[PDB]
Order: structure tokens, then C-alpha cells, then sequence
């Protein structure tokens, strides 16, 4: 299983400072064999990805779940492709509990986004009064499945836990709490779809990795990766990207 | 009150499409005294206002109501302004009743937009039901109001009505219909607002504009402009900015 990091802008940026984020990647000592994929906003998706280097993806924030219609504000899969991106994120923590965004939606924007060629990077996770109430298991594995119902192919398919309450708090899992998640949820796809999509699967963590927190999530056997937003916009992407070594 | 004509593409088009749907826009004869906007999508903003003449407007279909944080999905009027456009498209029908944006949201919305220097197009329209029930005027009054209590400055807003029913029914309103709703809406500026404000602000409709009925909506005394769905991906556009004429 390669080593797996995707970066997060969020809504930051302007085509300035995103022009020397990018500068910075390119001329960047990584890693070979990590996967790096950045998430600019969709205004900037068209530059970023003739900016940044071949070798690094680029990721939608976002997308609707049908190539064209009546959904003011929405961007489709064939106009991130049509841009020369490969990857959108769905079902960020952000777009469920500050936009409202159901299981069912996100199931169905997974479905259509993986029919028309890019890849997804799917988020799941819990809240803090669910993981206090002990329902931690219960809650990712209810999103995973609205999420693998509609996976007929996990080639291009990387899982993301992020726990709402690590995101943006500085209070990330330790590296145990992420390791019990991903393992479960490893032995989930083992279960319910089969070993070998289990062991090829990717499930990268999020919330609040750092550059001196990094090490110590990613020797853990199964963090695959990390899906980084805060730390995504400064140098210390790279240190992350640079995680096992 | 200068004649105004939005185009909202909605979520259509590609590079090439929507390069040619620009460059027949570009060359055609345009009655000089319409304001003309096109709503491009987000993916696409940077390309739409390169390629359309610097005469005719470019406006974000949504946008969010800071300049930066952490909201996976979102853009910023920030964003749009970098990208050289200077409108925004808030309150849309699909927005509302597909994405369950509420009026406070809106409202928020409306007021960051114009502080950040972009004009705006506050859209407002009552449901079949609503209709239905005698409750129009109390709805779109609702509406106009979280608006209102957003603009300090109503230079660089335009008014939408655009009931549902009608939004890519087929089934326009009627010339009456439409008079009835904008000579109220006017009449709601001048009580709440101020006589000048209700001279001075364009109210324009929009569900079902074509190039065979536009002629007569826009002939009645307190329909100002339209904001035109899926005619604007169409030649017949044209027409539609001539309506006057």
C-alpha cells in the first residue's frame, strides 16, 4: 500500500499565494513513493493544476452528482476532468455538519464521481458525544457503508478518517486512537467487501496532523497517510509528505 | 432604471462549450443600454471573464460569507474579486430548496458581498404551495427583508423574483402574474426602505424567460430585467437582452 497525502486548502488563497504554495512543492524535496494530492478551492482549480507539477494530483473540494443540470453553484466530475483533475473529496467533515450533506447524497456523489473516471477521497468520522456515548464504531461504520454501497471499484478509492473534534482543534487522535479506528475499519472492509480490497485499501488520517505529530501516526499499521488541512498551506506539507522518512 | 440581464449557466458547460457559447455572446448585436451579467460556474470563472468582453459582467453562482476559513467546498467574494469579477448570484431557488441555504445565511451573505466591493443578485420567489395557499406576498416580503436588513447601499444590488414553479418548468409566469409580484416588492421598498431605493432598484424576473415570451414581461411597469436560466445557454440570449427593443 503506497503512503498516501492529500492536502486540504479549504477555502484559502488567492492565484498569489497559492502560485507560492505551489512554487514551494515543486522545487520541494519529497518523498518518491508518497502520493501527494492537493484540494484547491474550485475557483482555482483550473491554475493549480497547471501550476503544480504532473506528479502531484489535484483534488475538487467538492461535486455534485450529475455531469450537468439545474444546481446552481455545483461543479460535476466532467468539469473537473475537463480541467485535468483526477480527484475530488467527498464527504468532508465541513460539508456534512456545516452544509447539512446526508449519507445518502454523499453515497450518490461517490457512485457518480468514481462512473466518470476520478478518484475519491472519502471522509468519515465521528463526533466528540458520539465517541463519549461509545458509539465510535457504530458511527464510521454506518458512514462507510452509505459510502462502499456505491463503491463497485476501490482502485481509485482512498478512505479518510478525520474525527470532527481533531479538525482544526489541535487536539488530533493519538497515534493508538487512530490506529484502533483504521484497523477497524479495515477489518469492515474485510467483513463486507473482501480481503483484498482490505489490504489494498488506503485509509488515511485526519485532524490536525502536523509536522511534529506526523511521524508517530504513520508507523502505525494502519494509518496509510494523511488528509492535512491546516498544515497543507505552509512548508511543513512537505515534512508531512516526508513522514516516514 | 437601466435594463439588466443576468444568464445563470447553472452547473453546464466545459471549456469548449462554454468558449463558444462566449464567443457568439462577444460578436452579437447587443442593444447598448442593457446591463448584461453572466453566471458562470465556479470552476470556470478565471476563463469566462478572460473571454468575455470586459462589457458584459461575470457573477459567482454562491459564495460564502468570510474571506477565508475552514469550509471545504466553499469560495470566497475574495476569490471572485482576484479573479476579476465583480458579481454574485445569493439566495437562488436551488440554493435554497435543493442546498437548504436559509434566509440568515442569505442574509449573511448579502452583507460580506457588498462590503467586499461586488455587486449582488439577491434572488427571492415563493413555492407552488405557497401560491397555492394566498401566502406569495408574505413569503417574498419574508425574503426581500433579510435582504434589506443586510444592503446598507442598494447601488450594486438587483432584485430577483423567480418563483419556483416557474424556475425550468416550462410554465412562465404570466405579464400579470410578474407585475403583480414587482409592483408590490417596489411598494415594499418605498415603505421599508426608502422612495429613492424603490425608483432606483431594478427588480427583475426570471423562471421560464424565452425569447418568444420576454417581449411582454418586460413591457410591464415594475419588471426591470430577467434572470434567465436555461435560454442562456441558448442564442435566443440575445434576444432576451433586447427585449426593449
Amino acid at each position: 500500500r503506497k503512503f498516501f497525502v492529500g492536502g486540504n486548502w479549504k477555502m484559502n488563497g488567492d492565484k498569489k499565494s497559492l502560485g507560492e504554495l505551489i512554487h514551494t512543492l515543486n522545487g520541494a524535496k519529497l518523498s518518491a513513493d508518497t502520493e501527494v494530492v492537493c484540494g484547491a478551492p474550485s475557483i482555482y482549480l483550473d491554475f493549480a493544476r497547471q501550476k503544480l507539477d504532473a506528479k502531484i494530483g489535484v483534488a475538487a473540494q467538492n461535486c455534485y452528482k450529475v455531469p450537468k443540470g439545474a444546481f446552481t453553484g455545483e461543479i460535476s466530475p466532467a468539469m473537473i476532468k475537463d480541467i485535468g483533475a483526477a480527484w475530488v473529496i467527498l464527504g468532508h467533515s465541513e460539508r456534512r455538519h456545516v452544509f447539512g450533506e446526508s449519507d445518502e447524497l454523499i453515497g450518490q456523489k461517490v457512485a457518480h464521481a468514481l462512473a466518470e473516471g476520478l478518484g475519491v477521497i472519502a471522509c468519515i468520522g465521528e463526533k466528540l458525544d458520539e465517541r463519549e456515548a461509545g458509539i465510535t464504531e457504530k458511527v464510521v461504520f454506518e458512514q462507510t457503508k452509505a459510502i462502499a454501497d456505491n463503491v463497485k471499484d476501490w482502485s481509485k478509492v482512498v478512505l479518510a478518517y478525520e474525527p470532527v473534534w481533531a479538525i482544526g482543534t489541535g487536539n488530533s487522535s493519538t497515534p493508538q486512537q487512530a490506529q484502533e479506528v483504521h484497523e477497524k475499519l479495515r477489518g469492515w472492509l474485510k467483513s463486507h467487501v473482501s480481503d483484498a480490497v482490505a489490504q489494498s485499501t488506503r485509509i488515511i488520517y485526519g485532524g490536525s496532523v502536523t509536522g511534529g505529530n506526523c511521524k508517530e501516526l504513520a508507523s502505525q499499521h494502519d494509518v496509510d497517510g494523511f488528509l492535512v488541512g491546516g498544515a497543507s498551506l505552509k512548508p511543513e506539507f512537505v515534512d508531512i509528505i516526508n513522514a516516514k522518512h
